[PDB]
């Protein structure tokens, strides 16, 4: 029979006996030890909660949204079996999350191993491979009618995509399956619905919107010979918003100023920790932080546990790891000097990223200051702002119909919704910092900054021409 | 002392004895029986929130940013005068809405009345003074500190707006106060933030907009010899998703389709009933219900209860009004057909409003029609959508402050936020309903109504292919 | 197919066909014109809900229950016949109030016609009779597999209760049936589960039952020959706090002093109208406010619109009607001079309510008072605070059952629970007023009112040595 | 000028230079470490709050209140160094909780060190002294006008209590400043209102306690000679139902039997790691889990952590620690084998704890068994459930007054509120647990408990008919 359990943000619920077991195991219980947000508790001090809480909700929308395809259309042939597949994905969709979560995969892993290109849905991939081979899962599986040659392999499939019709889990009769936990075609998926909601409850910033309207109005149809989910007409302003607050959450708190740098000051202290903890996997080898990803008996261990493993060592060969979170508890941060944007529809290359703290450092700003800067000095952090789909508009890959014909998927296109729509659809951010956090250094990197911004044509820093009041006027076009 | 009332959005707030005199009359009280959304009930069931508590919101909202003000800039010497009649014409803003709101003043007031221009806020004005005068309130607040001649006039200035510097009730020194309860400037006032809270609360969409935050960063700069209300730099942001919210209520509730056409039947409703209901004023003198706004002691007594007047009445002159409300109780609407947009900056004027039910009619669709229709059918409901002032852009009057010269105003313009912002800030949508609703009749009505979007060159409806498969191929713009 | 609406409490929530038909009613629609909490809206601003979204929400919680029941126990044999008659009993539940809701039944038809012992819920039987019949429901209901001579019985038994085993409507295999809509056993119905939680969102006094986690915990069991709805063991705390909820509500918000003088005002209006008001009912027959319940096509039309009659009304015969309306509006109300209870396990009977306001007016206080009072001036409102069963513990009369033996009934006493739970479960409270509002008489009353308290050995008032200091020594038991 | 945080319970607070410099430190941060409620996250998903966020909130609350004060009553001569260490207070009242908070000592120090006395608050006083010794902050409070010998014991004063009139920070004129941080006169502090709030909002259980309400209502009167806060009359109720909501949330969540054995097994890791794991305090020297405590340099890193520390070790010694936290982490927890509480005014005293498994092992059940279980097999553990002031009713310890003598404080007791109050206010909950965990021994031990609980004359536990069916007819009281 079922358990209970009790979520504030989904409030009582069901979970199916193997659900359970795949629960309580050290793999999945690890994500209680990884905070969703990273960062950004040290920012919004409400946003307390971890990967764990965020993946039982995944499993449940998974679930909601499979059963109402099910309910309402019968000829679907949704199996119990499918039910329970979406279900244990939504339930694992996350378990390679790795510390502070996308600031592992996000800075840390592409700084510290190169020549690895690796994600966190990579690792999820593998850690329920290792979860299910070394917790006797196979069999409990087959006793609830899953078959797992072909099962774990749609699992896997719906958390990372593969791996005509590119699915050796289930065919193009039942492809709808693949857009809940993880949606490739347009990004609507239950992932989305859990964290924004989850997020929003601890963060203090309100949801506006609402995925239940969405599940009662979604159905199935044919699309290019593929059975494919579909919202009703009337939802598409619905969809353009739920893009829309996404973005706004970006900008309000996932990528806050001062959360990215706390996540660039821990990643900092796990580059310097990296050559020198060990963390026991599988036969007795040890890994590094950097190559826990390669063993999952070793990244089971591998949490936010880190974090204060270093902070509390006495270990002389971590004491620059350890000075660097010192300096995050005292508050000490590197200081935000500003933002920017490229113009000229001009795109900053991925390759050139290295090279900007080093373009600040040469800007020739025309007062003289008391300090000079160097390259080591600047940190740049170009930040991909987007729709999820980079320059693409996600609501053109969305199917939709009308009650006059329910069978029958359209599609809508912007100016068929509104002229007060986004014109684009992805952007970038430049913040740049100060490692010099006296008033003197701090003065210096805004005219540095400033003068650069002149420079490149960059969009004019909102404090311009009270940070540096004598540069603002090199630039006719700021008037 | 204070009396304390217990409001679901604001909690307990206290009310100073002048503010509880100006609620306890029947001018007042009236506002308990006007639906802050109108027809809106009939479509959103938790919407039976009226104006009363709105106005006991504005009131308690406009003295908390005065005094936060206040508090943190002595040196503005906002008195505790101001405060008061910040708080009086906040609760008072709303005194002159008529039966179902917007409805009164948008649709039944313009066509029954063509020859006058008049708003709900000249009515809050006439109301107030209403108030004032039969309820010796005069006495209490000069009890209080206020001077009428001078407070008065401050008050309905506050509303309404004016009757160099345009102002008689305070001076430049004190332009700020304008601000709060209705902001000529650029929209964002504290009308806005109780109806956001409000609304959403009954209607079941949740609010994303933080009103507390906007007030701990808000602050009184000089803008061009005037003293004004400036945000913080940082809430450029939040200043945009306000009006985006603005934008997204409409869309979602306020112009809902139905909303609209309940709104509309009503309206018909009082516009056949004008001639045969009296409404007892001033000196015993009879009114109508769209003369009653000409006599105070008349309007006092038209609230939503007309409604039910006319639909509980026996008398045989009100039997057409009457069967119009049985239509909207047993829920035979009128049908909605259809929306639509102009495109290449047409622009709908308002003159041309009534020829379009007759341009749909005279639509000749190449498909045969078994049965024709006439202009008297159709209703063709245009409404202006924008950011509260036309085509402009409201971020660009608003002024902001940095952390380093907390006393110089700046202004920031859309590009140096965001790409993913607005191109436009107004548009037109256009609604098409038909009065008979047999399906003969709305299978014709689909026909003329998209031949006319495809003579007009107006944006193809979203189910254009599905409810005119014969027409939607000759448009070569759609294809 | 389903309509779908949107209610703040609920969220989107599907309607059945047959439910839409009755709902689309002037019968039902009515509904939208009586507030749910009555005089309760002139305290707490919040509360302007109408029966129309209660009705709504019972209908659709009582409809979850019965689903859940169903799809964890099969072999219960509930059918979706079944289930649709338990939808209709809620939605159709209260359609019997009347304006003001409990102010109707409770204070104004017992004044106006002690002949009758009339009640909502026989209300609520006859106006669904109305409704069904004139129509046209009967050939829906057989439409979706209802039987009328059989459902049109179990409706309403389900409402008011009957009309061995006293049901015609469903044998002893579906009592559990009976439990949903009004639950006369113990008092655990989804109408309590919906009024909590609407009350509370409007009232701003915040709900702590939570109605979901019941309904995953509840079971059907046999109990003494009988099929019926028990609870996990683990859920008795939260049965004892779901009553416990109830009291807290009706102490807060329901039994408010000043709720209750209002209702007690409007009572009073509409008892000196009620020889001069008529309302037209079936075949053209007149009828009376109090006598428009034995008419349902007069009772349709009679609705809170009553109070805005009578107010706006200029007829002679009405102004002494009138007269109170507008001391409610200018907020001239009774004064409240204090609340005492009896002591010693008195009870006051119903026979001797009307003989107290001259026990008050017959007190003879030692201090002299400017005005001497009459029984005329003093209103005694009696007030029978219960766990809803007099004077038992309604967890006496719920079966629970083990994790152990689920299909086991068993029964749970106080003492196996806390020994911090109420050791009884009725009280009453006496209000005592002042029709005379002057501080003179005010002044007077309050003497009156403590030396009464003091000569019945009433409990001590609360501000007794504050409002009566001359008095307050007289009890040597009051130190 | 003011730091801005958002806070989801409390919204934007804003936090006087002064405390930031007190929370910006590694003392303060620690907190960022220690679960609220310990045990708890393990059975409430939700609640991975964390102390830090508790403590911003007590602290702003804290503040809240004496500003209130303050506003209203100007002659109480409430200084800004006043509010100021309130804040602190507030703000460092918790700084003393150790890993799991009430788990450490609740359960953890009393166990591992019988021969001290200490508490959270205790370490709370002694992490303040470090906190501020080694962060330099008695010169930034001189810098802004606070006294440090003086406040600095004003300070622990009201964390604690004392250290005629017992103390030495503030005289009698200013008592009610000890009232807000830890009420010891009748516990209704800050501190709670926090904590309903926060934890609510993480469990998905719903508060319905109103502190603004409290707070609107509150006022400084002269009692006995002292200057306390008090009450209006009408809150009376509200303070009634604010105790019962504690209990609630004890009943339901803190003391939920899961979340107690969860803390239990921690307890025992650690007991079993104590010998093993050092902790390097001041001057290098080497503390253990149970010394910490001796040392706020070593306290500092002693967090949650720890348990990581020991699941995540290989050292051979932590073995038997270690498989404990597996225990948990696989969800084969000690099983729960039920509750009794005793009758007749028995109480069990703390001496008679470790006696009570040995006693449940020498029950002889008359039925035979087929294994015999030791004393070592059985945890039972006791709760003392009360209203905060062990037997007393602290509602007996509240001021109020009313609204016509406002400086006047009187006395209210529980018959002049209501009959349905608890008849006592404390009592005590036995759970029974055994560590054998497969179906023979939980038989077994269900058999000796219900013995006992029938020897000892307790309470029959819930499920005793269907657990020991053989058992329950002996005994006469149950029947
Ligand atoms: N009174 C309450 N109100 C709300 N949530 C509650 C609650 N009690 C517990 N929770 C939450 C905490 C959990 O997240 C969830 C389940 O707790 P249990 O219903 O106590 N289930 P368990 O497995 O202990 O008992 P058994 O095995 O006897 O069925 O409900
Ligand atoms: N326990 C409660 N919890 C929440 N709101 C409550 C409440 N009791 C009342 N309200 C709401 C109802 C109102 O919206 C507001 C004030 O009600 P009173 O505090 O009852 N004030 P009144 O004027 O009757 O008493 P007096 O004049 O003797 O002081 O709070
Ligand atoms: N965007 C939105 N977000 C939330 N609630 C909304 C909403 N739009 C409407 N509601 C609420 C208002 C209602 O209470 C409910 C249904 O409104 P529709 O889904 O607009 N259904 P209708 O019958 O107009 O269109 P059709 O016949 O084409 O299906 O949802
Ligand atoms: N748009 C938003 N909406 C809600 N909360 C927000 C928010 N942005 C941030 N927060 C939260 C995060 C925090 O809990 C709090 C303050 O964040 P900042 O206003 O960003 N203050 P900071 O110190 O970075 O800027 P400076 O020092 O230049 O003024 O509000
Ligand atoms: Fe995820
Ligand atoms: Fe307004
Ligand atoms: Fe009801
Ligand atoms: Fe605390
Ligand atoms: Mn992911
Ligand atoms: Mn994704
Ligand atoms: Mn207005
Ligand atoms: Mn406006
Ligand atoms: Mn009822
Ligand atoms: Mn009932
Ligand atoms: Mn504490
Ligand atoms: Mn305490």
């Amino acid at each position: 029979t079922m358990k209970v359990i009790n979520d504030p943000i989904h409030g009582h619920i069901e979970l199916h006996p193997l659900l359970v077991r795949i629960i309580n195991t050290p793999q999945f219980q690890r994500l209680r030890y990884i905070k969703q947000l990273g960062g950004g508790y040290y920012v919004f001090p409400g946003a307390s909660h971890n990967r764990f809480e965020h993946s039982l909700g995944v499993g449940y929308l998974a679930g909601c949204l499979v059963h109402a395809l099910g309910e309402k259309q019968p000829e679907l042939q949704i199996s119990e079996r499918d039910v329970l597949c979406v279900q244990i994905a939504g339930l694992c969709h996350d378990l390679g999350h790795g510390p502070f979560s996308h600031m592992f995969d996000g800075r840390f892993i592409p700084l510290a191993r190169p020549e690895v290109k690796w994600t966190h849905e990579q690792g999820s991939v593998m850690m329920f491979e290792h979860l299910i081979n070394s917790n006797g899962i196979k069999p409990v599986m087959e006793q609830y009618g899953l078959i797992p040659e072909e099962d774990i392999c749609f699992i896997k499939e719906q958390i990372v995509g593969p791996l005509l019709w590119p699915y050796k889990g289930r065919p193009e009769n039942k492809s709808f399956l693949y857009e809940i936990v993880s949606n490739k075609r347009n990004g609507i998926d239950v992932d989305k619905w859990d964290y924004f909601a989850r997020d929003c409850h601890h963060l203090g910033i309100q949801n506006n919107f609402d995925y239940k309207r969405f599940i009662k109005f979604a159905r199935v149809c044919e699309v290019d010979n593929e059975l494919r989910i579909c919202a009703r007409d009337k939802e598409v302003g619905n969809l353009y918003d739920m893009f829309h607050t996404r973005n706004s959450l970006h900008r309000r708190a996932y990528q806050h100023k001062v959360g990215n740098i706390i996540d660039t000051m821990i990643t900092d202290a796990f580059l310097k920790a990296d050559d020198y903890i060990e963390i026991t996997g599988a036969g007795g080898k040890k890994y590094r932080i950097s190559t826990a990803i390669d063993d999952m008996e070793a990244y089971t261990k591998l949490t936010d546990n880190i974090f204060l493993e270093i902070l509390y060592s006495t270990d002389p060969k971590l004491k620059d790891a350890r000075e660097i979170l010192k300096q995050i508890e005292y508050r000490n941060l590197f200081k935000y000097v500003g933002e920017t944007q490229p113009t000229g529809q001009i795109k900053i290359k991925r390759e050139d990223y290295e090279s900007l703290p080093k373009e600040v450092a040469s800007a020739k700003p025309k007062v003289l200051l008391d300090v000079k800067l160097k390259a080591e000095d600047f940190i740049v952090d170009v930040i991909n702002m987007d729709y999820g789909m980079q320059e693409k508009n996600p609501i053109d890959h969305v199917s939709f119909y009308c009650k006059t014909a329910p069978n029958r998927a359209i599609r809508i296109t912007k100016n068929q919704v509104s002229q007060l729509l986004p014109e684009k659809f992805a952007e970038q951010l430049i913040r740049v910092y100060c490692k010099k956090v006296d008033r003197k250094s701090l003065y210096a990197a805004r005219q540095y900054f400033v003068q650069w911004c002149a420079d490149r044509n960059f969009t004019k820093p909102q404090d311009g021409d009270v940070i540096a009041p004598l540069i603002t006027p090199q630039k006719k076009e700021w008037n």
